[PDB]
């Protein structure tokens, strides 16, 4: 039961994110968190999606997606050297003393305040999974009034690349 | 008309996804980016979704959308204040004196490099829609290797939550 990273391309065109929602939704399959945005090539989306399963659900998954006509290229990009990094934003109550803290944290983890009144702070975080996750076990949940989180986007490391 | 950002809160089913993403293929609307990832509520998930057509349309999706019991609630995020910010990973090639060039870039943009060989950057750069645009306006494509690209995270501004 452990984290996959599947990235792949595919056709810029209505329905095809929801036909892959629906092969995953059909059979009770996880979504962890799921990018999808164009490429260089606009005809093309790059969709980075994470997934929690043993072994054998993963390659019938990955067999699955590949089928589709929708999917281009595919690849687990977990099996191989690779960069990750998300973007969250988090929406915090401030009030007194928790105006230093909040500040702290922020500096600590290297985001930034982007939105910001007498009460409130919005914090830009990016970083791995690991950091961002670092950040919310380090916040008070009371504190936290809501959270924009953009899931995983990642690629492999070095001249391998997707659409190759 | 125009672009849409809307956020809505769900259920984490697979295929809330796909019902979600279904009422924007049903009107043969694209969705051009999405992300959609857990909240501080772990049963939750928060997606934000920028899309084009006429106001009329997606608040007829809106609608739609509403009677979902997946979905808790939604805001179209444009109609009021609103903080949004994308990550961006950009494989380049960089050899010679684009090696300086490429890192300058870099630089000004605010980004930072991740993955660097003799001939590549990978280079994280993070901002609003028009900033990251902007790199890639500023790079000759070329250069450019592999995108991927998350697409919108957001927030209202202030005290409006959309769980509440
Ligand atoms: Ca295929
Ligand atoms: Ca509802």
């Amino acid at each position: 039961h452990m984290r996959h990273i599947i990235s792949l391309l595919m056709e810029n065109e209505a329905g095809a994110l929801s036909r892959v929602a629906g092969l995953f939704s059909a059979r009770g399959y996880n979504i962890e968190s799921l990018s999808v945005a164009p490429t260089e090539d606009p005809t093309l989306s790059r969709m980075t999606l994470v997934t929690n399963g043993p072994d054998e659900i993963v390659e019938q998954i990955t067999k699955q997606l590949n089928k589709l006509i929708e999917v281009v290229k595919l690849i687990d990009l977990s099996s191989e050297g690779y960069v990750e990094r998300e973007l969250m934003l988090v929406k915090v109550r401030a009030v007194g003393k928790d105006r230093e803290e909040m500040k702290r944290l922020a500096d600590i983890f290297r985001g930034n305040i982007i939105d910001v009144t007498n009460e409130l702070y919005t914090i830009e975080l990016t970083g791995t999974r690991s950091k961002l996750d670092g950040f919310l076990q380090a916040v008070d949940c009371n504190l936290i009034l809501e959270i924009a989180r953009t899931g995983v986007s990642g690629l492999s490391r070095g001249e391998r690349v997707l659409k190759l």
